[PDB]
């Protein structure tokens, strides 16, 4: 049951398991209602994979900059089998590739709110130590402001602990002091992959929402907010003092 | 024993040694459990250089920007034998590219600690 068949040939695109062809695409129609179907022979050394939870994910070529490999970039789409466990399964459903992660036996979905973007996109990764760990699902735009969904891998899931703090990697930040030169935000390396820097915490619960702080010092004050709290109001005539 | 026969076809990747293709990936196939192994003919001129810690690294085409080779950039995934010391051996272990440096007769491994990645990568 696929997205949209937007690269796929019948006959052509093939099932691609641990980098040996497997299955070919048999046959791909519109079915009425703008749905997209298809189906695929697979070879039988391999139905015993097919499991409950086994899943096949379209995947886009890119671009490595490492291994320009000219084939994959020739091959276009190509579907992968990820097996699970559990009874054999004959209709499956496609997932599109940046979906993958969503669409895993343990995944750490999280909506955290913001009210603004700063720049963050629904492919970015999600840092925490210096490593990606996770995956900007999506990003829905609200009345009040943004909400994002992420998830976390499984292997990681165990290092949030319930409290943590989301800090924005999107955006650059130079901030100059007398003794404060400092560079906050992301490194160069870093600003143009973005992403969502994590601080974790010990202890919690795994609530259902997070706050998104701009910066590392906003998330270090807990200061969600633009404007502090007047902690005491002071009347004064006529007094040459600070506007703030 | 291959980590995944990603760039691999049967009777086209070569075994590639001194820049002189030696050998033959012949046979390519998947195990049960996942596994996925081959085997090669190679050149019985070179067969003394099969020995205990011979070892034979699948290498991916690189981007170099001296020498900008086309060859390269369209054969894809390349064999490479790297002769060691020892009794003759049949059976072997394909390491990854980047993990031939771990695979070596003498080479020194360290782990080390740190309270983030500071961007270091593998």
């Amino acid at each position: 049951e696929l997205p949209s068949g937007a690269g796929l040939t019948a006959d052509s695109t093939p099932l691609m398991y641990q980098g040996l062809e497997v299955g070919q695409l048999t046959k791909l129609d519109l079915n009425p209602g703008g749905k997209v179907t298809g189906e695929m022979t697979v070879d039988p050394s391999v139905v015993t994979l097919l499991r409950e939870n086994t899943r096949i994910e379209l995947r886009n070529p890119k671009l490595s900059l490492s291994d320009a490999n000219l084939s994959a970039l020739l091959t276009g789409k190509t579907f992968e089998l990820v097996p699970g466990d559990g009874e054999p399964r004959k209709e499956f459903v496609v997932v599109p590739g940046e979906k993958a992660l969503l669409h895993e036996p343990d995944v750490l979905t999280l909506t955290l709110t913001a009210p603004e973007s700063y720049g963050i996109d629904a492919g970015q990764p999600l840092i925490l130590h210096g490593v990606q760990v996770g995956q900007v699902i999506d990003r829905k735009l609200t009345s009040k402001g943004v909400t994002f969904t992420v998830a976390i891998e499984p292997q990681h899931r165990e290092l949030v602990k319930g409290d943590s703090k989301f800090v924005v990697n999107s955006r650059v930040d130079v901030k100059v002091g007398l003794d404060g030169v400092e560079f906050l935000g992301a490194s160069a390396s870093e600003w143009i992959n973005g992403g969502i820097r994590i601080l974790p915490g010990d202890k919690g619960e795994m609530k259902a929402s997070y706050p998104l702080y701009a910066n590392l010092e906003k998330a270090l004050e807990n200061s969600l907010s633009d404007l502090p709290t007047t902690t005491v109001s002071l009347s004064a005539e006529t007094l040459p003092d600070v506007q703030a």
